[PDB]
């Protein structure tokens, strides 16, 4: 038997050495450091967090944050 795990075809031509250890992810980065910053999204509930004066509102997706930090 077999299944369809193809997924999205969204990608950008760029240099990427440090490969993500986590399986399936399939995400590599050039900046040896980037990786470290990436894993963050894997560990924990939400990597991004507003942390404003009196907001205390976090988010999982990036765009979500930026879109939320617009009304502030
Ligand atoms: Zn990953
Ligand atoms: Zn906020």
């Amino acid at each position: 038997g077999s299944s369809g795990s193809s997924g999205p075809q969204i990608d950008s031509s760029r240099i990427r050495s440090h490969i993500c250890s986590h399986p399936g992810c399939g995400k590599t980065y050039f900046k040896s450091s980037h990786l470290k910053a990436h894993t963050r999204t894997h560990t924990g509930e939400k990597p991004f967090s507003c942390s404003w004066k009196g907001c205390e509102r976090r988010f999982a997706r990036s765009d979500e944050l930026s879109r939320h930090r617009r009304t502030h």
